[PDB]
């Protein structure tokens, strides 16, 4: 109906991180119309606007609200796995850390084309920094809006540094220049723009929503690529859900469909247009397109577990949650000020400005990031805290002043998948994270000596200063048995999910993309998300996303071609 007799030169299925650089780029020369279908709302929330407000996204109509299979191996527990549902996707919804990770990481891909000598323009491209000119390693110009956290805590802040100073732990002054080992303690930068949430939509989509030959369509759930050698036709979607007439946006001859749809809901598409493991679709009596192995294998997420410590009682107040509530939980009049007048103060914290990557056992590349929020979980899940945070408004109860570190295994061993669970479109995918299940139990005792690191930390003079004993784990838990416990019964997502549709070399035959992002087996589809990261990088994954989504436009649109190697000469 809103796509009746039109022609796309480009659809986008999704419209999230990717899709919004996507849209911006491949409408620009006027030239070509682009589709954008996205199955959640517009963008106009002022819970995404504000970052503190992160707290109120998670569990919200705003999400997924996506819960994994039962995972045997974590205290049989369905695992919650937040995913953003509007423009702007997850990038509306995540906690605004800005990572690359190491070059180390980028050439472990071994990928032709994607070297990290290859990529680091494409994230100098996106960029424009409030701390960083131009150099080696960041631009200045780009959509995108990096800046230094702008919530200071006086005394807790630099009482981190200096605990992990004392623990020996040397200082890491910029985790995305590569010239440094990525090992350190430092501030972590955010996507935002004087404490307002710089999400993709805002910095890459809403400013370019005047241009006649883009198309945005939200409440618009995709439900199949249309394939017709197998070709992409265009997509079916329906704009009144389960219930809804099924309507097709069509492409024009030399039109291409872009998966947009992120780490979960691409893999489960592809598999709904009869893109996947040829047994899997047959099951739901989906007919085989291209029967392709490793759609929605090779999933890969960061697993996070916490410590938590109250406070002295000389030192109540002294929290974040003691700057964002009182002790009615009524939102701090000086809290608002700030974020209005200004744009700084608790409001503009999502609770970690910074953090450390740390070897926990003499690995190439940090196995450990470590998250230091000036706050204390109430709960060994720190996404579970959050919710409880959000709702603690107006409870008229004081939310007890401590800290937490939250530990995450930033190049996990662990892989898991998704898939179907039914033959419905709109029901959720078969998820599992498979966190823990390396066969060495490497990320298990990443996580353990973690625990350990932070309590290291938390014991130093520098922090030692401020705390009154230990919440989580607690006095309970000390050996290494009631550690592994501890952590399989509180193990939480840090929310990466990459790779379910994994870019590989020709010959790597656990490819689902080629280096030029196109499905194998289908003419004119191509996966542009976090889907195709073939190895996740160690921090949070959206910086890298726009990456991705900058590079293939740029392919895209004839700008730049993937892949320079010298033709092998004639003979
Ligand atoms: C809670 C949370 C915290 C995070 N913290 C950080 C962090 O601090 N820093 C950071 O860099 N990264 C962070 N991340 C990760 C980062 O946000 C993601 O890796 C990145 O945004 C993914 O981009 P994407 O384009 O692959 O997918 P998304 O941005 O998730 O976009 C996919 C889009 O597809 C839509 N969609 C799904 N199915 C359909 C359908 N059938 N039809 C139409 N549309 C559909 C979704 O609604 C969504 O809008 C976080 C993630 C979350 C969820
Ligand atoms: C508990 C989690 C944090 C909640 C934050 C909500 C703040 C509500 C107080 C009133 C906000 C007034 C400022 C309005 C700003 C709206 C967003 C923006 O335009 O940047
Ligand atoms: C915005 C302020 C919130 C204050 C909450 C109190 C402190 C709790 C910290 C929880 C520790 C782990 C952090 C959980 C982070 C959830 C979001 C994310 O995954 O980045």
């Amino acid at each position: 109906s809103p796509v009746a007799g039109q022609k796309y030169d480009y659809i986008l299925v999704g419209g999230g991180t990717a899709a919004c650089v996507l849209a911006n780029r491949l409408s620009a020369d006027g030239s070509k119309r682009v589709l954008v279908l996205e199955a959640g709302p517009d963008n106009t929330s002022r819970d995404v606007k504000i970052p503190a407000a992160i707290t109120r996204l998670f569990r919200s109509p705003l999400d997924w609200n996506l819960f994994s299979e039962l995972q045997e191996q974590l205290a049989e527990r369905q695992i919650y796995m937040a995913r953003g549902r509007l423009l702007g996707g997850s990038s509306a919804t995540n906690a605004t850390l800005y990572h690359r990770g190491a070059a180390g990481d980028y050439d472990a891909w071994g990928v032709e084309g994607w070297s990290s000598e290859d990529v680091l323009s494409w994230f100098v491209q996106a960029e424009t920094n409030a701390d960083f000119g131009p150099g080696a390693y960041h631009g200045s110009g780009g959509p995108m809006r990096v800046e230094n956290p702008r919530y200071t805590n006086k005394q807790l802040h630099t009482a981190f540094f200096k605990a992990a100073e004392e623990v020996g732990l040397t200082p890491n002054s910029d985790f995305n220049d590569w010239s440094h080992d990525h090992a350190g303690y430092g501030t972590f930068q955010v996507m935002q723009d004087k404490g307002t949430r710089a999400d993709m939509y805002r910095q890459y989509l809403k400013p370019v929503l005047g241009r006649r030959n883009l198309q945005v369509l939200t409440g618009a759930a995709v439900t199949k690529v249309n394939i017709d050698k197998a070709q992409a036709l265009g997509v079916e979607f329906s704009t009144d859900g389960p219930t809804g007439e099924r309507l097709s946006a069509e492409l024009a001859p030399g039109g291409e469909v872009i998966m947009c749809a992120g780490a979960v809901h691409t893999p489960f598409l592809l598999k709904h247009s009869g893109v996947g493991p040829s047994a899997e679709l047959k099951e739901f009596g989906i007919p085989v397109v291209s029967n392709l192995a490793g759609v929605g294998q090779n999933l890969q997420d960061q697993p996070a577990c916490l410590t938590a410590a109250p406070v002295k009682e000389k030192y109540d107040g002294i929290a974040i949650s003691d700057h964002i509530y009182n002790e009615k939980g009524q939102i701090r009049k000086r809290a608002i000020a700030s974020y209005l007048l200004g744009g700084r103060g608790g409001l503009t914290s999502t609770g970690c400005d910074r953090g450390a990557f740390v070897r926990t056992a003499g690995q190439a590349l940090p196995d450990l990031q470590v998250k230091f929020v000036p706050g204390m979980a109430l709960d060994p899940d720190g996404v579970s805290t959050y919710v409880r945070f959000a709702k603690f408004q107006s409870q008229g109860l004081k939310w007890p002043s401590g800290i937490t570190m939250q530990l995450i295994a930033c190049r996990p061993q662990s892989t898991g998948s998704v898939g179907l669970k039914s033959a419905d479109p709109f029901a959720p995918p078969k998820l599992s994270p498979g966190y823990l299940t390396d066969k060495d139990g490497a990320d298990l005792a990443t996580l353990r000596k973690g625990i350990h690191w932070a309590r290291d930390v938390a014991r130093s003079s520098a922090l030692s200063e401020y705390l009154d004993g230990e919440l989580f784990p607690g006095s309970g838990v000390v050996s290494d048995d009631q550690i592994d416990e501890y952590i399989r019964r509180s193990i939480h997502s840090s929310n990466a999910i990459t790779g379910t549709c994994k870019m590989g070399n020709a010959g790597d035959s656990s490819s689902v993309v080629d280096n030029q992002l196109r499905v194998h087996g289908v003419e004119g589809l191509r996966v542009v998300d976090a889907s195709v990261v073939p190895k996740i990088p160690g921090g949070q994954t959206g910086a890298p996303v726009v990456m991705i989504a900058e590079r293939a436009a740029a392919l895209l649109t004839g700008k730049a071609t993937i892949g320079a190697s010298a033709a092998a000469p004639a003979t």
